[PDB]
């Protein structure tokens, strides 16, 4: 039978202003039968009309897949407005209803330091700034960094560990020209998740 | 039935005293009386030494072939193809592996003390940077006072812009313990390391 996959928005999406975040209702394994698929989005057990929904496409396994998308408010989102997806086909006993939200458990503030590159690795031609982003949640966070007041590109950050305490924690790191390192550069790491203050803080990093 | 393929333990492949296994799993079978046949090979000539796991299935039914593989063999790259005969199916299905094709690289392993507004705080980090190695296939450990240490976290392996892979391991530990000058040590393994092995070590300045 037909089965419904209810996934949540991109961490991005939810936290930058200029972002749209959507939560997607996937129906697959729809058969040639019993193609019509239906859609009933709720916010908070409140149905909404607004939602978008894409036209069937086959698959090249011989089934349909139908896909509807709803955008979510930002403060919504974050305030743990639950969204349902309903999904009737006549290939079901009964239609299937799916919720997704923001994750449950108690919110916690990232806290997030700076490390310098090993004394080791001074002796190479490029050199590693460390960011440490540790026991936040939830795990929707964004990770960026700067330098003289401007955007670096060229950074790389690991996915979200679940940690023992619950938490999470990640790493972003830089890499730059030994040079650029020693001419006293300052370097900035920033961070944006909900429980921060204003969902951002930054924290930056120079030769000593 | 879906045929799924997968790879041994990276400490597996590393240590001549291990056994490295190559497992093939069929999902999704009929309990119409289907009954499945299998035909491994490498690189072309089949294989008779694969042992099928017994059976147990689960509510809503998997059958699965362990090949344990030649150590050299797998370093070298060589597919192990795992082909599942089955009525349910039009024609076999075949699915293959092997190591990450590439010339290998090895990692540099660097080790970094805790940051000065931990210092602040009951409990501080201890990181190992593990960077610019290719295949991502790698193992990392934590040891103190030639005993290991089991209270570290280690993210994925990152692909950078090289091609290769990075990664941070962390190192929990009480800041009291820290301060009594103990060492700790990142150990990691990895194929083109020399001995597959290095290890870094950390402690107060
Ligand atoms: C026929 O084809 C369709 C389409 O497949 C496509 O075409 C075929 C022909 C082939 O070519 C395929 O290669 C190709 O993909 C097949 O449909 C697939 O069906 C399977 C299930 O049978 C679905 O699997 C689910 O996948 C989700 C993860 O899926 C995301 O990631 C996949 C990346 O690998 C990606 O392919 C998916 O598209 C999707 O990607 C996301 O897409 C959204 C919206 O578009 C986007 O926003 C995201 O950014 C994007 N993400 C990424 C990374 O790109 C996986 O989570 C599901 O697993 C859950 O459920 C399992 C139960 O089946 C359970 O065991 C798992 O643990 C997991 O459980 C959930 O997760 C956690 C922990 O369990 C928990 O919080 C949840 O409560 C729990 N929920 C549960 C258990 O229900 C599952 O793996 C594929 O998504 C789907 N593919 C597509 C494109 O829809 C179809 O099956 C084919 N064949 C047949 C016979 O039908
Ligand atoms: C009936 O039930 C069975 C039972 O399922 C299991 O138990 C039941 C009770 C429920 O709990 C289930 O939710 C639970 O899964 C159902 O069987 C499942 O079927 C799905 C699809 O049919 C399979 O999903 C795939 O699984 C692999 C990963 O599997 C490993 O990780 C699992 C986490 O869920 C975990 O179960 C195990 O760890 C598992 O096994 C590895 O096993 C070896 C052997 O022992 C072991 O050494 C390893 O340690 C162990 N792994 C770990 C971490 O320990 C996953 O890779 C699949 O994703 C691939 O396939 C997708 C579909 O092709 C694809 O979209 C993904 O991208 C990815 O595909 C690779 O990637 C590309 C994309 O880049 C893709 O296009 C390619 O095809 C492919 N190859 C390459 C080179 O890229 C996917 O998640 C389940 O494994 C299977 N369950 C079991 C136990 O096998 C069955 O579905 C039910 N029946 C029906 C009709 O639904």
């Amino acid at each position: 039978g037909p089965s419904v996959f209810l996934f949540p928005p991109k961490p991005k999406d939810t936290l930058m202003i200029s972002r749209t975040p959507e939560v997607t209702c996937v129906v697959v394994d729809v058969s040639h039968e019993d193609p019509e698929v239906k859609f009933n989005w709720y916010v908070d057990g409140v149905e909404v009309h607004n939602a978008k929904t894409k036209p069937r496409e086959e698959q090249y396994n011989s089934t349909y897949r139908v896909v509807s998308v709803l955008t979510v408010l930002h403060q919504d989102w974050l305030n743990g407005k639950e969204y349902k997806c309903k999904v009737s086909n006549k290939a079901l006993p009964a239609p299937i209803e799916k919720t997704i939200s923001k994750a449950k458990g108690q919110p916690r503030e990232p806290q997030v330091c700076t490390l310098p590159p090993s004394r080791d690795e001074l002796t190479e031609n490029q050199v590693s700034l460390t960011c440490l982003v540790k026991g936040f949640y939830p795990s929707d966070i964004a990770v960026e960094w700067e330098s003289n007041g401007q955007p670096e590109n060229n950074y790389k950050t690991t996915p979200p560990v679940l940690d023992s305490d619950g938490s999470f924690f990640l790493y972003s790191w830089l890499t730059v020209d030994k040079s650029r390192w020693q001419q006293g550069n300052v370097f900035s790491c920033s961070v944006m998740h909900e429980a921060l203050h204003n969902h951002y803080t930054q924290k930056s990093l120079s030769l000593s």
